[PDB]
């Protein structure tokens, strides 16, 4: 019903504070509450939640999915807590390797000069804007698209 502990077991996923540190961070009431929380996945991206976040017994393996050019936080609208609770709250998403594909070669375009010339960053920025997100950055070296959302 209410099994104890944060669940995150999948390869290349990590938290900040680390899972080791979060296990040491349960308070006298039984809650794990941190000031600033990141969940990331090496090679794919990360999600930073500023402020006071209650992580108590969260099944991050079920809730969080950091994929190529996509994150999913709560797979089913029906399992999502009210706004402000859990991870359904403002966050900064970083997606790595957001590079366009050359349509002739079907290889990714990673040249910063070619990306600048086409102003690829502005394509990502307008996509963020039209989705109601706030564009933060596009770092061409790593293909890192950074944007803020108000919730998931
Ligand atoms: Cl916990
Ligand atoms: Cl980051
Ligand atoms: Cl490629
Ligand atoms: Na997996
Ligand atoms: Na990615
Ligand atoms: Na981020």
């Amino acid at each position: 019903s209410h099994p104890a502990g944060i669940i995150l077991t999948r390869d290349s996923y990590y938290t900040i504070p680390s899972m080791e540190e979060l296990a040491r961070s349960v308070d006298e009431n039984g809650e794990c509450i941190v000031n600033g929380f990141t969940i990331g996945r090496e090679g794919f991206g990360s999600i930073y939640f500023e402020g006071i976040v209650n992580l108590t017994n969260l099944d991050l393996d079920s809730i969080v999915h950091i994929r190529r050019k996509e994150v999913i936080v709560y797979v089913d609208d029906q399992n999502k807590p009210p706004l402000g609770e859990g991870l359904n709250r403002p966050a900064q998403v970083t997606l790595d390797e957001v590079w366009p594909i050359d349509k002739t070669s079907r290889c990714m375009i990673t040249s910063p000069e070619r990306l600048s010339e086409m102003n690829y960053k502005s394509k990502l920025e307008n996509a963020s804007r039209k989705q109601g997100a706030q564009f933060v950055d596009y770092r061409p070296e790593s293909g890192s698209w950074v944007f803020k959302v108000n919730h998931f």
